[PDB]
């Protein structure tokens, strides 16, 4: 189950993972400077980030306005105006989710960057003060191989890596929406790993890790290779 508020590693992962999933986009460079142009790839990049932050409810096709507000409150940032526009059901398209949130973004850019650690100084401070989280610049394998993290406090073998690959969340619950298609894992294959993982504790993480590796032996190696900055 997802935890809120989202921390600086969790927000960083959502941005970078969604950037990788749209890496051929014409507007990629604009996203780097916090500009979200009105084009299809940007629409779907925006939907991806809302989803990967844990802020899109796929069941009612609505933003988790309650958790968005919690992020502001937890970060001591004033609640922005215009919340009504981002609230309520969408039709599920990238276009609709973009249209419902673009003014909210454009009208509150720097407060949103503050609340979601989108400022280098604020992110650097979070990581400095949370040394038990994988630092930027360090690979998942190198971090999780240290301090017996892969054991998960028990007898596991991939407890830490499965978390940082986002196969499972902090609760060792599988992350159902994870997209590893470009790594050679189809949606059906990933779903089968989720289903294979009534297991309990970090055994869910190990089951997800082993199942993914079984489908494609390189996929998790690629995520590890990408992991210094995701
Ligand atoms: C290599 O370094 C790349 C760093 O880029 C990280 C910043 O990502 C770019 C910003 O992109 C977005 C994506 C989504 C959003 C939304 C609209 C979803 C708002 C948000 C993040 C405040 C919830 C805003 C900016």
């Amino acid at each position: 189950m997802w935890r809120y508020p989202r921390n600086a590693d969790q927000t960083f992962w959502a941005f970078r993972t969604c950037q990788r999933q749209s890496e051929g986009a014409k507007s990629l460079r604009e996203w780097y400077r916090w500009n979200l142009p009105n084009d299809e790839d940007t629409h779907c990049y925006v939907k991806c980030v809302w989803l990967h932050l844990g802020l899109y409810n796929e069941q009612n096709k609505s933003l988790r306005v309650d958790r968005i507000m919690e992020q502001f409150n937890s970060r001591s940032v004033a609640i922005p105006g215009g919340i009504n526009t981002i609230s309520g059901p969408t039709d599920g398209t990238c276009k609709d989710i973009y249209d419902k949130t673009i003014n909210f973004f454009n009208n509150n850019v720097n407060d949103l960057r503050t609340a979601f650690y989108g400022i280098k100084k604020l992110s650097d401070e979070w990581f400095t003060q949370n040394s038990n989280t994988k630092p930027k610049g360090t690979k998942i394998s190198d971090f999780c191989n240290a301090e017996n993290r892969e054991k998960g406090g028990a007898d596991c073998q991939h407890a830490c890596s499965a978390y940082y690959y986002r196969l499972v969340d902090e609760d060792n619950e599988p992350i159902h929406f994870r997209n590893l298609n470009i790594l050679g894992i189809t949606d059906e294959q990933f779903a089968s790993c989720v289903k294979a993982s009534n297991k309990q504790g970090c055994k869910v993480a190990d089951t997800m890790y082993n199942c993914v590796e079984k489908h494609n032996s390189q996929a998790l190696k690629i995520l590890d290779n990408q992991s210094p900055t995701y």
